[PDB]
């Protein structure tokens, strides 16, 4: 299914995902598509930060839902 | 000299730079430190989108000043 991933300035991309995909999985897909390392990514749905080990369906993320992506700048 | 690079969540890092560094050079340093491809980096100082061919002193970016890093999400 298709979901949207959005930045705080409104920039948007689309991802192909499965309901059982983990957030870890989703970050790997963003890396594949955009070249952003998974440990630089923080994903947000319904104003809450998503945990790597949980699935899309765990968070009731559905087709055409929108997630927000922000940078961790984890390299410091 | 050091400058700050800040995101729209407030996440802020410090970068060691020179006035003569080009914006391209700075994005390379960000790629070096954070693993973010330069093509994903939009840098903004005093309301302006920074262009790769110009230098920090070119934009009057001085010691201890802050610029913003925002994602492009192109590729």
């Amino acid at each position: 299914m298709q979901i949207f991933v959005k930045t705080l300035t409104g920039r948007t991309i689309t991802l192909e995902v499965e309901p059982s995909d983990t957030i870890e999985n989703v970050k790997a897909k963003i890396q594949d598509k955009e070249g952003i390392p998974p440990d630089q990514q923080r994903l947000i749905f319904a104003g809450k930060q998503l945990e790597d080990g949980r699935t899309l369906s765990d968070y009731n993320i559905q087709k055409e839902s929108t997630l927000h992506l922000v940078l961790r700048l984890r390299g410091g």
